[PDB]
């Protein structure tokens, strides 16, 4: 069969999950005696599979891309993610992506929130309250300080959100990360 | 030793390999002294005396280019082949310097797209298929592709401004205008 069509039956077929990411799992499964590798964003019908204690209940589904720039990570990072990529023996495998079949290798790489999200001041509430707006679907937002260990802390939000900062964020360090953007939080005393 | 970049820019007097070649970086570990450096870059001098420098470029494209994620644009966007480093799935990182930049992740091949800010406008002058790309950025990069074509070493890099006037050939409607963050189709015109 294709794989797109036999990767998702992982509660029926003997299913061993390799990595558990920030924001997807690499699972395989053995269909008869074929191997099947394969990537998915959704947990759902992974705990009967090998390897599975680890899993969190759900997968953040934020618009995420891999970061190049090795100094930016410190600042934008919001945590790792599986993405396929070119063998450099020239032996790709097949692996499906998100039910999308290709040949290629899994590798583990540190992501940054991506996307289109407008971040203004708020005027209802108090002077430390910001409104994020987003037109896709689903947007992530992140506060943080760079270099502070706050992977799972990525809020999703569909449409616009409000954010209230508190004092512990109001140091001139932290920063308010939404989709490509990145805000000073201002400190003020 | 404790800078590793040094011994990194260093290659044309140490022991090279070349481990890998892509579309605009390579891939290439250095002996100093019985001890191993693995090392990216985008410059291809001074590994020439280097093991598999066969297929060495003479020089690597700098357009900004970042990896392709939805799968399905792949045969759209594509551009070549790009090493980025990555985590170890094992945990088992070693070091590694990416464009004189040490770190301790793993070398990973994605293929790539163009990337930066690009704005496509008409050209309101001479022949009526003519375009004017425009770029804020140092360096930018343009390629006109057919969905599909191997065209992964053709790509146009342009400061500032720059004007292409489309060949005939290029006029189908199997034609995308690729420039930084922006595609745009070609229109199917005689
Ligand atoms: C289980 O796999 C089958 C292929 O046998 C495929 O139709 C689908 O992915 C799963 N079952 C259903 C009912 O969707
Ligand atoms: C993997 O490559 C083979 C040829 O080597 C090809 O026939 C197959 O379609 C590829 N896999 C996918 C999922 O397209
Ligand atoms: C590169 O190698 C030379 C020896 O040829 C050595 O002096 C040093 O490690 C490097 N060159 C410098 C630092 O000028
Ligand atoms: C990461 O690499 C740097 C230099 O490449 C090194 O100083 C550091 O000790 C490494 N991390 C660990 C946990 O060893």
């Amino acid at each position: 069969s294709d794989l797109p069509n036999n990767c998702l039956n992982a509660s029926s077929l003997k299913c061993e999950i390799k990595g558990i990411s920030t924001y997807n799992v690499y699972y395989q499964v053995e269909n008869n005696g074929v191997i099947y590798s394969c990537v998915s964003d959704s947990a759902e019908g992974l705990e009967k599979c090998d390897n599975s204690l680890n899993l969190p209940k759900r997968f953040s589904k934020v618009p995420v891309i891999p970061i190049t720039k090795l100094d930016n990570k410190r600042h934008f990072s919001v945590g790792t993610k599986f993405f396929i990529s070119e063998s450099l023996t020239q032996d790709n495998y097949p692996i499906t992506y998100n039910s999308y079949p290709t040949n290629g290798t899994v590798s583990l790489q540190t992501v940054k929130l991506s996307g289109d999200c407008k971040i203004t001041k708020s005027n209802f509430a108090n002077p430390y309250t910001v409104s994020i707006t987003s037109p896709e679907k689903i947007m992530g937002y992140l506060i943080k300080k760079p270099g502070e260990n706050v992977e799972h802390k990525v809020i999703s939000f569909s449409g616009s959100a409000s954010i209230t900062f508190t004092e512990e964020m109001l140091d001139g360090e932290h920063n308010l990360l939404c989709g490509d953007k990145s805000a000073k939080i201002p400190k003020t005393n």
